[PDB]
């Protein structure tokens, strides 16, 4: 082979000279001590990595046979809570408890506001997703829905002023409800100067100045004609650019070209359920992406650099340019053939991702020539978000982890902060338990939905037919998910501390409901949300404008929405409760919704984008809509809600309806008719006939394989 020996270490050669010739230079770290701490911290933690994964299927198979052992329709909720006690499943809830997490940036303690994902392998994405930090106002209302395109405001190929104008109204709609004039609307304003200090607004008849003139933040340009104007709102700044010949500011009444808002705040470059990385070629490019975001120097055009203000008395000062980066590591499941041991088995996934990741991370701490010019934390943290854990020994693992990483990377313990999913069920029920195991490194929790229903069919197949897909988002046990988690957080302390997050706005089409509906979030007390994309960030932004998030959080203090009895209610649907038609539009949701995803998949290694749904919807989902789908069908099929030659045949009709979905794509290869020759049919349908037996439901064992396999018919 092309490895290298390391202990009892066999390195893919892409991977060893990558760490050698990209990774460690400039890091101060000895090459030999970074490879030998590898081999260590490898050997020393996967018996434990393993005993964890061992101890969730131990869990599985008895909470399998408990529900297979009784007759009784309904639920005992007593005694269903009492056995989940006694196996160790549900744990005893810790007194209560503050965390002590320190060194952490601004923009995860204080600010709230959205906050991007994006998969790291798409260097354009992820230089975009850094840039959106600052986003036009202007661009996402006219590019979007957000603004009808009425018979009189449709968009074309040039400029439409009716549309413009619309626009310019929403906006100066937003500015009187987020910085308000002492009197008067921005919709009447002239012009725009600093005196003394204080922003003067021109009115037709008077001059005015800022209900609260604390808002003012700044501006650029001369103060009797300034370029520009800055200004704050709940922590979040607003820019109102100037400049009368432009070609929007000519239109304006005050010469307003755009304005700009702090969009997203932070944003997590993802490794996990937004790609595709199969082997130790796909986790370089990754690894090589994170590390050109550290640097500063990732280019595919460039970075954007801080922004220059001038203080409201006449001081200079500089603000960021860039999102706030988070990584996501893969969770502890998988293993990956990047590094073997002598035996030939593949080495856990998440242990390298820690090491990895968090090596090249150092760069964002620096700033020189060796290191690129541009800082991620001031602060000096590194912030990875782990995924998939499921209760709170294994939170503790992986804070063991960053420990034993921390001294193989000379790093001060607690560099490395953790940000938790809550995605699967026995962290919901421990919550608590979770965040104490990670007191000191916890900078966010955030409730990860899509897994989370997975994770609750996989939980309770064996209890009955689960409801629609459609249907799980307003079941009594994921309302009361999402209230437990913001009150787990709070009562941790999180308030001024650390992010309480929710999740995934999908239709990204769909900006208009976007805008209506996810001021929900803010509204739950959430300081942060996920949005797909930088133009969803800015408008996203405007909800955190009109929910004072600190208020609501500090209102929400002490109360305590939701019991364990309410977590506990399993999704089971009702008997009779559906229709044949439906069961088949069902069955069909499912199918395509799996051939969709898949097909990008795993044959072109694409882990997220714009899959159209069945009725042509534009979603951006990730793996975990693999996870819910294959779960819910495998567990309609274990309970005789639908047959075999039902799922084959929605496979059969959804493939073609998938293919032309795809159409406009060079690359792209059709599904039918020869599904028994299509890598990507075969996985889906596998997912499916083998997904009650995948451990906790998961994707990856199957989806990884057969990537694998279609890069090995594709080397020939
Ligand atoms: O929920 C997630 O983990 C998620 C992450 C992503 F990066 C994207 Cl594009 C979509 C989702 Cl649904
Ligand atoms: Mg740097
Ligand atoms: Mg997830
Ligand atoms: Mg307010």
């Amino acid at each position: 082979t092309d490895r290298v020996s390391v202990g009892n270490l066999r390195i893919a050669r892409v991977l060893y000279d990558f760490v050698n010739n990209e990774a460690l230079p400039g890091t101060d770290i000895d090459p030999d001590s970074f490879w030998a701490g590898v081999d260590k911290v490898v050997a020393d933690l996967t018996p434990q990595n393993q005993a964890l994964l061992n101890a969730r299927d131990e869990l599985q198979a008895q909470i399998d046979k408990w529900h297979r052992r009784r007759v009784i329709e309904p639920i005992d909720m007593d005694a269903y809570r009492q056995f989940l006690t006694e196996i160790g499943y549900l744990l005893p809830e810790p007194d209560d408890f503050t965390i002590t997490t320190s060194g952490v940036d601004a923009e995860i303690t204080t600010t709230a506001g959205p906050q991007l994902v994006v998969p790291v392998l798409n260097a354009r994405f992820a230089l975009n997703a850094a840039n959106a930090r600052w986003g036009s106002l202007y661009d996402a209302l006219y590019g979007t829905d957000v603004i009808p395109e009425t018979d009189g405001a449709e968009k074309g190929p040039t400029y439409n002023k009716v549309r413009g104008d619309k626009v310019i109204a929403y906006a100066r709609k937003f500015l009187d409800d987020s910085v308000p004039l002492s009197s008067g609307s921005f919709g009447d304003a002239t012009g725009f100067t600093v005196q003394d200090g204080q922003l003067v607004v021109a009115l037709p008849d008077k001059s005015t100045g800022l209900a609260n003139p604390g808002q003012f933040a700044g501006y650029t340009g001369a103060a009797e004609s300034p370029t520009s104007v800055l200004l704050i709102n709940h922590g979040l700044h607003i820019e109102i650019l100037i400049d009368p010949e432009s070609q929007v500011g000519t239109t304006d009444r005050a010469g307003v070209k755009d304005v700009i808002l702090e969009s997203a705040i932070t944003t997590i470059m993802d490794f996990e359920d937004s790609v595709a990385a199969v082997d130790a070629a796909d986790k370089v490019l990754g690894y090589r992406n994170w590390l050109g975001l550290n640097k500063g120097d990732l280019a595919a055009r460039v970075l954007n650099r801080d922004r220059n203000y001038t203080a409201p008395g006449g001081g200079q000062f500089t603000l960021p340019g860039r999102s706030l980066m988070f990584v996501r590591n893969v969770g502890h499941l998988m293993t990956n053939d990047a590094i073997v041991d002598t035996d030939g088995s593949e080495v856990f996934e998440g242990i390298m991702d820690a090491l990895f990741t968090g090596l090249i991370a150092i760069h964002g701490l620096k700033a020189s020539d060796v290191n690129g010019p541009l800082i991620n934390s001031r602060t000096g943290s590194i912030y990875i978000v782990k995924p998939k854990m499921h209760g709170p020994a294994e939170v503790a693992f992986t804070c063991e982890l960053f420990s034993r990483v921390e001294d193989v990377l000379g790093l001060p313990q607690n560099t490395m902060k953790i940000g938790i999913m809550d995605e699967e069920r026995r962290t919901t029920v421990n919550l608590k338990a979770c965040i104490k195991a990670a007191a000191d490194r916890v900078v966010f929790i955030n409730t990860g939905f899509l897994d989370r229903t997975g994770d609750e069919i996989h939980t309770s197949m064996e209890a009955g037919p689960m409801v629609r897909k459609g249907t799980m988002k307003s079941q009594p046990w994921i309302l009361a998910y999402e209230d437990h988690n913001v009150d787990a957080g709070l009562a941790a302390g999180f308030s001024g501390r650390a992010q309480v997050g929710k999740g995934m706005w999908t239709m990204t089409e769909l900006m208009a409901d976007m805008v209506e509906t996810k001021i929900a979030q803010p509204r739950a007390g959430a300081s942060t949300a996920w949005v797909p994309s930088p133009t969803a960030a800015t408008l996203h932004a405007l909800h955190y404008h009109q929910v004072d998030v600190a208020a609501v959080q500090q209102g929400l203090a002490g109360k305590r929405r939701a019991t364990i009895e309410q977590l506990l209610t399993i999704p089971l649907a009702k008997e009779l409760a559906w229709a044949p038609d439906e069961i088949r539009e069902e069955v069909d949701n499912n199918c395509q919704s799996i051939l969709g995803y898949v097909v990008r998949w795993v044959d072109q290694g694409v882990g997220a984008s714009k899959v159209p749904d069945i009725h042509d919807v534009a979603l951006m989902e990730d793996r975990a809509t693999l996870r819910i789908s294959s779960q819910l069908l495998a567990n309609w099929l274990r309970h005789g809600v639908i047959t075999s030659a039902d799922v084959r045949a929605s496979l059969e009709r959804m493939a073609p309806l998938v293919d032309r979905q795809n159409a406009g794509d060079v690359a792209y290869r059709p599904m039918a008719p020869n599904f028994d020759d299509s890598i990507a049919f075969l996985a889906a349908q596998e997912l499916i006939l083998s997904g009650a037996q995948q451990p906790n439901g998961y994707t990856e064992p199957i989806l990884h394989r057969r990537r694998r396999e279609f890069k090995a018919r594709a080397a020939e």
